[PDB]
């Protein structure tokens, strides 16, 4: 067959041809041919062998993107002025404005330092456009699992491309980066962008390019494929590269020698921008400038060798690297534990799975073993004993943080918007298309702000189960055991599923008790800058815990959500006691919670002016990430009714301007936040001998999280009263503090 008059359309002549093994004989002769180049001089301004031409040049569309600056006196994009956008400017025909997706593999949020003296033409985009000071990747921090939240807005274990090599035990089959394995569709969840556009009306350019494909010849082909007719003619695209990934690969992210591959890339930019320009484009289009990862420091000798652990290795397969992951070749308990603190600066540590700090939500595919090791940034990890970096590492290490650049009609003018994660960008680059979303893990509202206009406008949950407000039914005897204005100060949680729960007035605090898990959902409570169980008469016994359960437990015990030490009148402790407010803890958790109630919190409420404090349990013994519901529970204090908790979360809210006290605060909020997992032994802070002050604030950050994983994890609906707009608040929910 022939690709004569076929090259890179949409026997084979396609850009991914190569990658099948299938093209035609003359596609290499036909389609890939280089010769005098990629940039017009006046020398050739005046055939067929060369690679663009320079004259059915516009006409037949295939010249070489600077022809009109050579040929025509036309300023580069690069050097015209930064002119704003009202509204996109497209020939006739165009009926939505194209997306084209300028992805890059590696490229580091602080590669963006470096300058215009380098990368001019990406430094307009940013300057020009919307952009941000980085953007989170997803764990692992590695191109296949990044590239696909890309395209879906999921996490990876949802999307089932959870890591760049992996073994599905219900396939039986691995897949890797060489192969042919990862072709079959089998492993691919979710909708990704190409794929919710197409069943919505709207054609989508090819995503991916063979190797082969010189990243010069991808720009004209897309360029080409602009100036197709009206109905055949595909309104979004991505380009891809493998840089400045591969040569970070070779010498590390501050080498000296990654100006030229950043250079290489601007001009590609060049190319790209100058090429619309000339089809009159270049303010038709929003371009997104993004990459997948960062990259860090890392040399051969500083690798950890399991072999140094490990009596049989042999019986093992590691997936090595920035990561590790274990399974059986063809005891689980005692590999974590021949793993667990056996050097004062072991560079990793092992984990179950489900047992990861949740923000990382890597758990829920069959295809990551329960066996997981987080490496030290700068570090590897081997099975038993060139480059000079890498990446895979933990998502809120800065080395792994990325870019994102928005610019065009959509988009806004000269705007810096706060980081946000890859997640969220799946929903955006719908809006941009008028496509409704595939289900996703994006919060929906969160990056209006980076759009002019924005076709979406979100609103807030309906509730689900309305409160009750009990008063004093009950008398002491009947048992059997063994204020908004100052503690709720952005509305009620909304529960959003159906259960019966009662809210709880008292001095010091408030709270959303479960008469299902016996227990309250949530508390809230506020403490200044300067600052026994008995009954509750309001609840039926039928519907509250029992210290008869507690003293029967050989290992569990039981702490208070509103702490007792943090009362304010003698008077008042006697609610701090109250079986209301009494869970399930291990005395090895009691440590870390009694950490932060008595010494942690006063001291965040030094620091940001007071805080408003709500915590709560969590249930996910199933590791979806989904509050749980009764039969998933797989656990109860010995002998009762009593639900134990995975983990139990804070929430930490102040007035970002700090100089108005959390309560009387008029103006955006400052939020933190974190999931701490709930475990009968502190196994995972090999200090945790010593003084709570030395490893118990370190295990708390690690396990900071969104309001929107606790959202999730609960099914509550937080910030539901305040006086900014709900978009705001949903940036607000989304927020992450990373402390790197
Ligand atoms: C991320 O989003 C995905 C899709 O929204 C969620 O997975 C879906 O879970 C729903 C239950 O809400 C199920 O009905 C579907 O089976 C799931 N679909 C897919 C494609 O996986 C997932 O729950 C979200 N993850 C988290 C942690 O919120
Ligand atoms: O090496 C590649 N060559 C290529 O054309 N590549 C795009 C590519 C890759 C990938 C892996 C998993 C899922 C989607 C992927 N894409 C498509 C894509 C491109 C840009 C995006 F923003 C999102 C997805 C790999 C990458
Ligand atoms: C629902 C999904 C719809 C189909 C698309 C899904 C997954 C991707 C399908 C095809 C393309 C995927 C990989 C192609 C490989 C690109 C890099 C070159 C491979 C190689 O180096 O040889
Ligand atoms: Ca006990
Ligand atoms: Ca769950
Ligand atoms: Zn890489």
């Amino acid at each position: 067959g022939s690709c004569k008059g076929r090259c890179f359309e949409l026997c084979r002549c396609d850009n991914l041809c190569k990658s099948y093994t299938s093209c035609c004989h003359d596609f290499d002769e036909l389609c890939l041919k280089t010769a005098r180049g990629w940039e017009c001089t006046k020398d050739r301004c005046g055939n067929e062998e060369n690679a663009c031409h320079c004259e059915d040049c516009l006409a037949r569309g295939d010249c070489c993107t600077n022809y009109q600056v050579v040929c025509k006196g036309e300023s580069h994009w690069v050097d015209d002025d930064c002119e704003e956008i009202k509204a996109a400017e497209c020939p006739a025909g165009f009926v939505r404005p194209p997306l084209i997706i300028f992805s890059v593999d590696g490229f580091r949020a602080s590669y963006m330092k470096k300058g215009s003296k380098v990368m001019p033409n990406i430094e307009k985009l940013r300057s020009c456009g919307t952009h941000s000071p980085y953007m989170r990747p997803v764990y692992p921090t590695k191109t296949f699992p990044n590239l696909y939240t890309l395209a879906t807005g999921l996490y990876p274990e949802s999307h089932g491309i959870v890591g760049n090599s992996m073994y599905d035990p219900v396939f039986d089959a691995t897949f890797h980066l060489r192969g042919r394995e990862k072709f079959n569709h089998r492993w691919w969840g979710g909708q990704p962008l190409w794929i919710t556009a197409t069943k919505q009306g709207v054609k989508a350019g090819t995503f991916f390019w063979s190797v082969v494909i010189p990243h010069e010849r991808r720009i004209l082909t897309i360029l080409q494929w602009l100036t197709l007719p009206d109905h055949e003619r595909p309104s979004v695209y991505a380009f891809y590269s493998e840089q400045p990934d591969f040569s970070g690969h070779k010498y590390g992210p501050f080498g000296p020698e990654m100006t030229n591959p950043l250079r290489e890339i601007d001009k590609i930019v060049g190319q790209l921008m100058d090429g619309l320009k000339q089809l009159k484009l270049h303010r038709c289009v929003n371009v997104i400038f993004v990459g997948d990862h960062g990259m860090e420091d890392v040399t051969c000798d500083r690798t950890e060798f399991l072999s140094n652990y490990l009596t049989n290795v042999d019986d093992i397969t590691l997936v090595p690297g920035t990561l590790g992951r274990i399974r059986s070749k063809f005891d689980p308990k005692a590999i974590i534990a021949n793993l667990t603190c056996k050097k004062p600066d072991q560079h990793f540590k092992p984990y179950l799975k489900q047992h990861l700090p949740k923000r990382l939500h890597y758990a829920n595919n069959r295809r990551i073993e329960d066996i997981h090791l987080l490496v030290e940034r700068r570090w590897h990890v081997a099975r038993k004993p060139f480059f000079q970096g890498d990446h895979g590492f933990d998502n809120k290490v800065n080395s792994m943080q990325t870019v994102f650049v928005g610019y065009g009609s959509t988009f806004k003018y000269k705007t810096k918007v706060p980081p946000f994660e890859n997640i969220e960008l799946y929903n955006v680059m719908c809006d941009l298309l008028g496509l409704k979303p595939a289900p996703n893990n994006g919060t929906h509202g969160s990056l209006n702000h980076l759009l002019r206009t924005n076709t979406f406008r979100p609103t807030m949950p309906e509730e689900v189960t309305r409160p009750n407000y009990p008063g004093i039914m009950y008398l002491q005897s009947d048992f059997d055991l063994g204020t908004e204005e100052r503690h709720l100060l952005y509305g009620r949680p909304a529960v959003l599923y159906r259960t019966r729960y009662d809210i709880l007035y008292h001095t010091d605090f408030e709270s959303g008790y479960s008469e299902i898990f016996l227990m309250p959902l949530w508390t809230s409570y506020t403490v200044s800058k300067q600052a026994c169980v008995r009954p509750d008469v309001r609840v039926s016994p039928s519907f509250s815990q029992n210290c008869l359960a507690y003293k029967n437990d050989k290992q569990m015990s039981y702490g208070f959500l509103f702490p007792p030490y943090l009362s304010s009148s003698p008077e008042a402790k006697y609610d701090a006691f109250l079986v209301t407010n009494m869970v399930p803890m291990y005395p090895a958790f009691k440590r870390v919670w009694n950490y932060f109630q008595r010494v942690l919190v006063k001291k965040y409420a030094s620091e940001r002016n007071g805080v408003n404090v709500i915590s709560g349990p969590i249930f996910d013994y199933d590791y979806d990430g989904l509050h749980d519901t009764e039969d998933k529970i797989k656990q109860y204090v010995e002998g009762s009714s009593i639900p134990v908790p995975t983990h139990y979360y804070s929430i930490i809210t102040s007035c970002l301007d700090f100089t108005q006290p959390a309560d009387k605060c008029d103006g955006p909020l400052s939020v933190s936040s974190f999931i701490l997992p709930h475990r009968p032994d502190n196994e995972e802070s090999c200090n945790s001998s010593e003084d709570e002050s030395k490893w118990v604030e370190e295990l708390m950050k690690m396990h900071t999280a969104r309001v929107r994983d606790i959202e999730h994890l609960t099914s509550l609906d937080f910030f539901r009263k305040t006086s900014r707009s709900y978009p705001e608040i949903l940036t607000l929910k989304t927020y992450l503090h990373t402390y790197e």
